[PDB]
């Protein structure tokens, strides 16, 4: 009864990566836990729109951490964003343009993603297969905005490789950089993480990490799994994730998180 807040990621934890569907028993149990006074936080790499749809039946009662920790919001208002300073994302744009010309790039806000090339295969994949809201513009460096939460570099097959000689060392002390496969390099504001964002909420509600329960499945969940008073790793996760967590639960295809949540009722 010491748990005052529960945070969980989604993809590969509650549902198959990218799923739009989730067992309604999750909604009933979470609603019941919230009614018992527990704060429930969806904490994911996903965009707000995606989280808000998946949890549609009880969307009004949740807190949301989106885009890997760059936005923290209630159903009606943004509490905190971790945007990138203009010199950082515009500087990145200029560098990719001038020094990594074989690569493409994108600049994202919480609501949409800016691109200079709307005719590319990857642009089409993002918009029409992944369902991202995209906005084509002539020049990202000419935008006037205060909500750039991610700058991303793309190459079909050697993105990180091309970014390594100059881009990565030029920015990795000034921003948070992470490769994704052979095709992407994602950059966010320095210090951004799921735990940073979650800590913001923990503090806001005058709680302590010891009063938190986290569920996860990814190496990027390790810090929250370690810092939370109680935590669970899905059993199909990597060894390091399992080791970070206080316990394990069953995979999403066995509704493992559901079973633990029920045990808190």
């Amino acid at each position: 009864g010491m748990i005052k807040l529960i945070a969980t990621d989604i993809d590969g934890t509650l549902v198959k990566d990218g799923s739009l569907l989730i067992d309604p028993e999750y909604m009933s149990v979470i609603d019941r836990l919230i009614d018992k006074g527990i704060i429930f936080v969806v904490c994911s790499g996903r965009q707000f729109s995606s989280e808000f749809k998946l949890f549609a039946p009880i969307k009004h009662k949740l807190l949301y951490i989106t885009d890997g920790g760059t936005v923290v919001r209630t159903p009606k208002e943004i509490l905190k964003t971790y945007p990138m300073d203009e010199d950082i994302w515009k500087g990145m744009c200029r560098m990719v343009r001038d020094e990594l010309p074989a690569c493409d790039y994108f600049a994202a806000t919480p609501d949409f993603c800016f691109a200079e090339d709307g005719g590319s295969p990857i642009f089409h994949l993002l918009r029409d297969s992944y369902g991202f809201e995209m906005r084509e513009v002539d020049d990202i460096t000419r935008l006037d905005r205060n909500d750039i939460i991610k700058f991303t570099v793309f190459h079909p097959d050697k993105c990180e490789e091309l970014c390594t000689p100059v881009f990565i060392p030029a920015w990795n002390k000034k921003a948070h950089l992470a490769a994704a496969g052979k095709e992407w390099v994602d950059c966010n504001a320095k210090g951004v993480s799921k735990w940073t964002a979650l800590s913001y909420l923990i503090d806001r509600f005058d709680l302590l990490p010891d009063e938190v329960c986290c569920f996860g499945d990814n190496l990027n969940d390790i810090e929250m799994l370690q810092n939370a008073g109680i935590s669970y790793a899905v059993s199909n996760a990597r060894q390091e994730v399992i080791a970070a967590a206080k316990h394990t639960c069953a995979p999403y295809w066995e509704n493992g998180v559901l079973s633990v949540l029920k045990s808190f009722l």
